[PDB]
């Protein structure tokens, strides 16, 4: 879940009010404060705009591919700037940070 809140009570909603809740729990801890949307650009041309933390592993990312598009883990490939993403790896290990585009293909085997 995302919303804006009008923490500093400005009265106007302002950009840096975007906050991020990842466990849909109705709040944002302290952690939350550093998730982030990344977009994973898939190939029916359908972009996916992801809820993550940078301590996510690739395969936490493809988990929650899987809970919005329905695509098993086993048949997704991410790539992000050329490398392609190892499942054990952090998206802060390849410093993909917030509106970061992954790209995700097809995974073939043999
Ligand atoms: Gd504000
Ligand atoms: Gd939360």
């Amino acid at each position: 879940g995302a919303g804006y809140i009008d923490t500093d009570n400005d009265g106007s909603i302002d950009g840096d009010e975007l906050y991020i809740d990842t466990d849909n729990d109705g709040s944002i801890d302290g952690d939350e404060l550093l998730a982030m949307q990344i977009f994973v650009k898939t190939l029916t041309g359908k972009t996916i705009t992801l809820e993550v933390e940078p301590s996510d592993t690739i395969e936490n990312v493809k988990a929650k591919i899987q809970d919005k598009e329905g695509i098993p883990p086993d048949q997704q490939r991410l790539i992000f700037a050329g490398k392609q993403l190892e499942d054990g790896r952090t998206l802060s290990d390849y410093n993909i940070q917030k509106e970061s585009t992954l790209h995700l293909v097809l995974r073939l085997r043999g």
